[PDB]
């Protein structure tokens, strides 16, 4: 029940371009989910081992996390928003398949969540 390697988080065979949405990501969308009271259960990969998960990764098949997040966003993984933004769909999306109904780490994903979703209300639009 070992963890996997972290997901990848620098690409040297991809090109690299600075857009308004990508400086949105950071900026704003990341760091204001980064700075809040529930975010460190968010800010690395899970360790299964460490928090005593032995199925979780039987269960989870594509991992994400905030820091892997950042990071990406620093390193300029992304090329397209939509890469980003679907980063965090699914590190939202494991935990409620992982965990259950009133969790409190469900809860927690559900506050980071709402609020996500009203900074990406906001996100600039498309060159
Ligand atoms: C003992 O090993 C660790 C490993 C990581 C961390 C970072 C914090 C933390 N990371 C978490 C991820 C999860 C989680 C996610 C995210 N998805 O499914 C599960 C299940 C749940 C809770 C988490 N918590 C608080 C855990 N509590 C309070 C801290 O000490 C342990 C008990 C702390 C301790």
């Amino acid at each position: 029940s070992m963890n996997p390697p972290p997901p990848e988080t620098s690409n040297p065979n991809k090109p690299k371009r600075q857009t308004n949405q990508l400086q949105y990501l950071l900026r704003v969308v990341l760091k204001t989910l980064w700075k809040h009271q529930f975010a460190w259960p968010f800010q690395q990969p899970v360790d299964a081992v460490k928090l005593n998960l032995p199925d979780y990764y039987k269960i989870i098949k594509t991992p994400m996390d905030m820091g892997t997040i950042k990071k990406r966003l620093e390193n300029n993984y992304y090329w397209n928003a939509q890469e980003c933004i679907q980063d965090f769909n699914t590190m939202f999306t494991n935990c409620y398949i992982y965990n259950k109904p009133g969790d409190d780490i469900v809860l927690m994903a559900e506050a980071l969540e709402k609020l996500f979703l009203q900074k990406i209300n906001e996100l600039p639009t498309e060159e």
